[PDB]
């Protein structure tokens, strides 16, 4: 069967890197980076916080493009900012869609003060934090979640490896 | 209405640069690189040349954002590898999926000895004849080409000026 791998959380997680890892695991998988695919648009651009249209967009686009990459043998595994109505929205599509696909939702966290350091080689901040109180306080279930604060990146590979297989984001 | 502008053609002749100049100048446009979407598949992953299936995935979800892309009122420039035979498939479904939609095929050209040097500078070849003589044998009208070896980059803008609007372009 099929599976689709919903990697989300705070900016400076670690999402890129997980998600380029996990993909290149997989015999047959696609990667999509949200980001790429929200700067496609040029001409009238606006950032996803100031067009409910642009983001409603940015999201058609990936869905299309996910349903076509699982009807195709492809495992996915999406990289972007996602709260549970945009991961329930995406599941029903491709639910409606393809067949035998087991969606997993993981919200990558650290710690407030790490998210502080991460950033701090970027191109030179508070904002880090701004994302933060948002997954916070959309009452997500805390199984969906995955604190990598305690973790080195030296395990990378056992990290992906767990939430490959892990049912505790199979999205109960 | 809307418009969509297929720019083609061998490998170092502009293409990239031409397009990212031609999206920024419309008000509401999308630009599509055909490549990065070509590349979203890590697990499995396969030349062009050596999957007419995985091929055929990239135009699926090329088609697919393009559609998307002009209902949600944007202009469409696409990067990418295009024959008469791909750019008349797109053209068939966008057509049938959006109305208004005056199409454009042009195919950058410059010379043999242009992208001779043109290339020199990427990464240390002949390769880059490969698509050459691909473009001529297939026959093409020679209203849809564009040679820009005698033009100079200070005239970028005067460029896509003029295939934004010269009805040679217009997919006859």
């Amino acid at each position: 069967m099929k599976k689709l791998y919903i990697i989300t959380g705070p900016a400076g997680v670690g999402k890129s890197t997980t998600c380029k890892r996990l993909a290149a695991q997989l015999d047959n998988s696609a990667y999509i980076e949200g980001d790429i695919i929200n700067h496609m648009v040029v001409g009238g651009y606006r950032p996803p916080w100031e067009s409910d249209e642009l983001l409603a967009l940015t999201w058609k686009n990936i869905t299309d493009l996910t349903v076509n990459f699982l009807l195709a043998q492809n495992d996915v595994v999406l990289d972007y900012i996602a709260f549970p109505d945009e991961a329930e929205a995406l599941a029903q599509t491709v639910q409606a869609k393809v067949d035998d696909v087991e969606i997993r939702f993981i919200i990558l966290w650290t710690n407030r003060e790490e998210l502080l350091r991460r950033d701090a080689l970027r191109k030179k901040g508070e904002r880090c934090l701004e994302l933060v109180e948002e997954f916070e306080s959309k009452g997500i279930d805390e199984r969906y979640f995955y604190n990598t604060s305690h973790l080195q990146p030296t395990n990378l590979n056992d990290i992906v490896k767990n939430l490959k297989t892990n049912p505790r984001f199979i999205f109960c």
